[PDB]
Order: C-alpha cells, then sequence, then structure tokens
C-alpha cells in the first residue's frame, strides 16, 4: 500500500510552529511527547508558545519546522504577543517552565 510515504517525528525541545483555527502559525517548541494511549490524546503534544507562554496540545498535522517556515511564519500578527515570541524562540528558547511545588511538608517564609 502506498499512500504518500511520510512519517515525520517531533522531540521535546525541538522548534517548531503550531496551527490554530482562527489563528497563524505561533512561534512554539515541544515540551513533551505522547503517552501511549491514555486519556482523550491520539496523537498529540504539549506545545510551548512564546510571547505568551501559554501551553496546548496539538497533532503533528498543526505542528511545522520552525527554521524552514520561520521566514513564512515568523512575522507580527494582530493578535498582539506574537512578535513576542519571535524574540524569546531566538534570544530564549527555554524560557519559562512547568512549575515547581515549593513547600510540601512545611514552610519556613511563609
Amino acid at each position: 500500500m502506498s499512500r504518500s510515504n511520510r512519517q515525520k517525528e517531533y522531540k521535546c525541545g525541538d522548534l517548531v510552529f503550531a496551527k490554530m483555527k482562527g489563528y497563524p502559525h505561533w512561534p512554539a517548541r515541544i515540551d513533551e511527547m505522547p503517552e501511549a494511549a491514555v486519556k482523550s490524546t491520539a496523537n498529540k503534544y504539549q506545545v510551548f508558545f512564546f510571547g505568551t507562554h501559554e501551553t496546548a496540545f496539538l497533532g503533528p498535522k498543526d505542528l511545522f519546522p520552525y527554521e524552514e517556515s520561520k521566514e513564512k511564519f515568523g512575522k507580527p500578527n494582530k493578535r498582539k504577543g506574537f512578535s513576542e515570541g519571535l524574540w524569546e524562540i531566538e534570544n530564549n528558547p527555554t524560557v519559562k517552565a512547568s512549575g515547581y511545588q515549593s513547600s510540601q511538608k512545611k514552610s519556613c517564609a511563609e
């Protein structure tokens, strides 16, 4: 069966663009791979949207090579905050994180 011989794959730390309905490709990066077959996650991933530092789940069909689409998707937008992402993806692709839990058993400061 010859049905378009193409099988791409992304990994944590990879710089890609995520397409959303009503919005243009937003500069993003991979933060985690798919579990296996749990919850309502067919083949999505946790991508980080620079500028706003927001995260969401999208499939590979909605993800594209940043460097490759940088010139096409790397341009200011009316949604505001888009440009801010351009600077981050270039100046700091590892900006922001998942978050840490301060004080679990006891606290000292507050």
